[PDB]
């Protein structure tokens, strides 16, 4: 026994919000936060 | 015969900025003036 105790978590969660509602309903696709891979997609081209 | 003249226009440039880029890289998919379909949407759906 190292233990009879544990330090457990609460579920994640997510949502289609600002621009993964827009192409969702529009382009019928959504990726895991959007507006992160447009922010480092966009300023990556801006160094 | 009637007035040769003509009040003729110039060219209409679309291209791929902001939102329509990111997704065009992503999603693979563009659409036009993507940034004020998506204004509407997300107010349409507010009183």
């Amino acid at each position: 026994e190292d233990t009879e105790a544990d330090v457990p978590v609460t579920y994640g969660e997510m949502v289609l919000n600002g621009a993964n509602l827009v192409t969702a309903l529009v382009m019928g696709k959504a990726v895991r936060s959007l507006d992160d891979v447009g922010r480092h997609l966009l300023d990556m081209q801006e160094e």
